[PDB]
Parts: C-alpha cells; structure tokens; sequence
C-alpha cells in the first residue's frame, strides 16, 4: 500500500508531540494520543516495513540492535574543565583573563551532573554517540543514546557536526526508579549519575529506552557552520538547530554578576529536576576564548566552580 501521507502525518505529529514532551515542558495532547500514534506507526512499520527510517519515531523505544561499546575516537577531543573551589580561586581567574585580554562578559550555566557524551552528526543526521572516555577515545553507546528523546535524530541544518552533551536521569525519575528497585527488592541505585550510567551501560536499548534519561547540550566541536560570536549565542543557535539545551544559562558582565549566578543556584539548586554539582563559567565571546586558549590540560577561558 502507497501509506505515505500516513506515515507522513505520523511522523509530524509524533516528533512534534516528543519535543513538547521532552525539550519543552509542555505537553499538547494527553499520554493517550502520543500513545495511540506510535502504536499506529510501530504496526505500520511492522506490516509494512519498507517505510521504517534511521529517524523514525520508533527508533526511541529500542530495538534489537545492540551498542557495540567499540572504543572510538572523538572527531575532536572533549575538552576538560579546571575546578575553582571559592570566590577567590574565580578571583583569580578573572583576573588572569582581565590581565591578558581585558573586561569580558561571562557566560554562566548550571554544571550538570551526568554522563558527558558526543554526539556526530552527518548531514544532520544521529550517527554515533560516544561517552567522554578519557577525553580522545570513547565508547561507541549510539543504539542506547538514540532511546533519549531529547536527543534529535535529525537537525533542521544538514550539519557534519559533532556537539557534546551531559546525559542524565532526572531525579524524581531516579527516585521512583528506586521505588520500583526497592519493591522489587532490587539493590538501590547510589545517586541519578549511577543510574543514567548503569542505563547508558546497558547491551539493550529497550532496557534504556524505559529509563527516564535525558541530556543538555553544551558545546560543539566545530562553530565553522555556526553564525555564533560567543557561547550564549551558540545554545540559541543550538536550540533553533533542534538540540536540547539549558535555559537556565545566564550572560553576566563581570565577576560580581558570576557569584551573584553562583549565590542563586546554591539557593535554587534544591528545585532544580536534575542533580547539579556546580557551575560552569565561561568568556562568553568567541574570538576572546580563541585569544585564551589552554594549558597543557584546561581551557584558560573556562572554569567549573564546585558545590562545598
Ligand atoms: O568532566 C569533563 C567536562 N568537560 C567540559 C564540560 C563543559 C561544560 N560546559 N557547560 C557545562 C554544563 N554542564 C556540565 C559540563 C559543562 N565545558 C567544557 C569546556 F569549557 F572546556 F569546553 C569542558
């Protein structure tokens, strides 16, 4: 049967309902028409099988196709952060940047406490996703990672891009997986790190695919195709890009704007869906961070201050 409006129809409607359910936090049908569609489409794509696709909504219940778990090589090796453990440890680190290049506006974002990950992009397509291993090699976890909704299958720019990204559980996820763990008389997941590993670490998808993760984007290894002359800009362009970002990301002008970021989140970070252990700060424009440049293991430009 031709079926192509259908499937068409379906897969409009089952991305569109994904991305409010799972990047937005606002739903616009109950769980029953999202539930109701992808029934339709999974027996469609069981009778008819020539119109399954790599990006269909299916992909994200799992299949029988396994992670390899092959160590492979990042496009680009995955930056590592240098701490600061107080106001003057990020003293320093404004000064120093201050001294070199001058008065820079800052971006801030809340550190999120997951598994970080990259994600390659081809033509805008999801290809293979790696966990950080020691920062060049990686694990090949592509099947599991692709169960994750608020991970594209495909971009709106047919970019050959590959984005980093700290993948989670969210909490209240965490604590009811715990419940099921508990009354199934199951030895408790340690923290929501420990579960989204143990998920991610899974040889079947269908096993993540029922696991509640997510993931926040925070970086790419390449800003070639990218518009953006600073980070804050990057995550805008990466939100209109369809990737899933932090909101909660803040330009400050100054150091005093940084702890003035660093005082809220200590006394907001309780409310907060998912575990942070700090907070990440960054010399928000481009070319200035370029002008930072590294060490032999850090970005200059960059700092993470960690929670007491
Ligand atoms: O544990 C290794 C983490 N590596 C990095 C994480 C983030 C990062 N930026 N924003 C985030 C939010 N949550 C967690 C990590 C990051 N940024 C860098 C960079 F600045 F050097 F590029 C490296």
């Amino acid at each position: 049967a031709d079926l192509s409006s259908r499937v068409n129809e379906l897969h409009d409607l089952l991305n569109q309902y994904s991305y409010e359910y799972y990047v937005e936090d606002n739903p616009s049908v109950p769980d029953s028409e999202y539930d109701k569609l992808l029934h339709e489409l999974i027996k469609i794509e069981e009778e008819h099988p020539e119109y399954k696709t790599v990006d269909s909504p299916t992909v994200r219940v799992g299949g029988e196709a396994q992670a390899s778990f092959n160590k492979v090589n990042h496009d680009t090796p995955m930056l590592s952060l240098g701490n600061a453990f107080n106001e003057d440890d990020l003293r320093k680190f404004d000064q120093r940047i201050r001294e070199q290049i001058g008065n820079v506006e800052y971006m801030c974002e809340l550190k999120i406490d997951g598994l970080a990950v990259s994600l390659k992009y081809v033509d805008g397509y999801f290809v293979q996703g790696l966990t950080r291993g020691d920062g060049t090699t990686g694990e090949d976890i592509t099947e599991n990672l692709k169960t994750i909704h608020a991970i594209p299958l495909k971009m709106k720019e047919p970019l050959n891009v590959e984005v980093r990204g700290e993948a989670y559980m969210p909490r209240r996820s965490f604590l009811r997986l715990n419940e099921e763990k508990e009354k199934n008389d199951e030895q408790l997941f340690a923290n929501p790190r420990n579960a989204a590993a143990g998920s991610l670490r899974q040889l079947d998808s269908k096993l993540t695919a029922k696991r509640k993760l997510s993931v926040f984007i925070y970086s790419v290894n390449d800003f070639t195709d990218f518009n953006a002359r600073s980070q804050s800009e990057a995550l805008d362009e990466l939100d209109k890009l369809g990737f899933t970002t932090n909101k909660n990301r803040a330009r400050v002008n100054n150091i005093d704007g940084v702890l003035e970021y660093i005082e809220k989140w200590t006394s907001q970070r309780e409310s907060l869906p998912y575990d942070i252990d700090g907070i990440v700060i960054k010399v928000n424009d481009l070319d200035q961070q370029d002008e930072m440049g590294f060490t032999q293991k850090s970005p200059r430009w960059a700092i993470a201050y960690k929670f007491p």
